[PDB]
């Protein structure tokens, strides 16, 4: 049986400058059902309960203070301004390189029309050595 | 459409001194049976759950042995601790932040009411939102 | 619309292995897919550790898949942490297409490291969407 269910999963590209750019034509990605990805933000086609889920891993050869930001924000139609959905701050230092990882994930009501953006502060940190270290999606259920 | 229990509750940024969780706030939700009875999630159905919380603190310099602590406890129609960190934002202004984030699989049965609670409201940062959320998603 | 949740076995230690009880089957510690769909993938695993020391600990956890049509395995969810007594907690969960016959592994690279202690906290599974 095939399913009609708006889904996305989109991967950040490794080769953009200053920038978590979201991509949708990569091995293990997808956007389908009406979901589109229009200046770097998911589209949400219809009215209903989605789950709505991010990851982010930050980088760092040493400890120089640093605030890591990670945020999913919902624009809704006729609006122009995010509101924060899932939102997480982390301190990496408080040379020995270090890691952090944000994940961030919940289910919310969506409207159709809604912008969807996952965003960080400091694309300077992130890390790409290895693939599904960096994703953002959504799934109606 | 899914029939699947699923809630997701948000901090009132008002209500001082305490971690009052709100439903009737834009993005957050009570679906499927899930219901929201004096600060707690209330089970509607036997079943595994996905159960998680986040908090972030902040404080305006370390002075002070300060203990932060969030917990997820279950009450069952027998209270047990079902989730719990405990973090000391102070090594000895300037600013910290300590997010503590808990996530787990329980089983949970008809009844049952889960609390996502801290010890110091004090410290709660609200200066943005979606920081500080409890929810439950039933698998 | 087959589910499957797997838990860490706390006898075999030095190894995460899967431990089962829809119809998912974990075969050779992994989970294979029984039909071509969609699929959410999640786990989580805890590490933990009375200190630190000289060499710098790197932990890792990553959900990969092998493609039936192909036989190769590539990350589909990964994370790395740098501890460095401590606690360090590593979460993954994604939507995935995926074809009948695949394999998904959910691995680590320091096992000395787990928690075997919280069956609520190390854990592996799938749903089909
Ligand atoms: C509604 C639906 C699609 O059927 C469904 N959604 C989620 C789960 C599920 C169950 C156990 C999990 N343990 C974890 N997850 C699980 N997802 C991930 C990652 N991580 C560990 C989390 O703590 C977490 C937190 C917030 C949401 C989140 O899901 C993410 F996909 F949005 C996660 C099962 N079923």
């Amino acid at each position: 049986t095939p399913s009609d269910k708006p889904v996305a999963h989109v991967v950040a590209n490794p080769q953009a400058e200053g920038q978590l750019q979201w991509l949708n034509r990569r091995a293990n990605a997808l956007l389908a059902n009406g979901v589109e990805l229009r200046d770097n933000q998911l589209v949400v086609p219809s009215e209903g309960l989605y789950l709505i889920y991010s990851q982010v891993l930050f980088k760092g050869q040493g400890c120089p203070h640093v605030l890591l930001t990670h945020t999913i924000s919902r624009i809704a139609v006729s609006y122009q301004t995010k509101v924060n959905l899932l939102s997480a701050i982390k301190s990496p230092c408080q040379a020995k390189p270090w890691y952090e990882p944000i994940y961030l994930g919940g289910v919310f009501q969506l409207e159709k029309g809604d912008r969807l953006s996952a965003e960080i502060n400091r694309p300077d940190y992130l890390d790409f050595a290895e693939s599904g270290q960096v994703y953002f999606g959504i799934i109606a259920l």
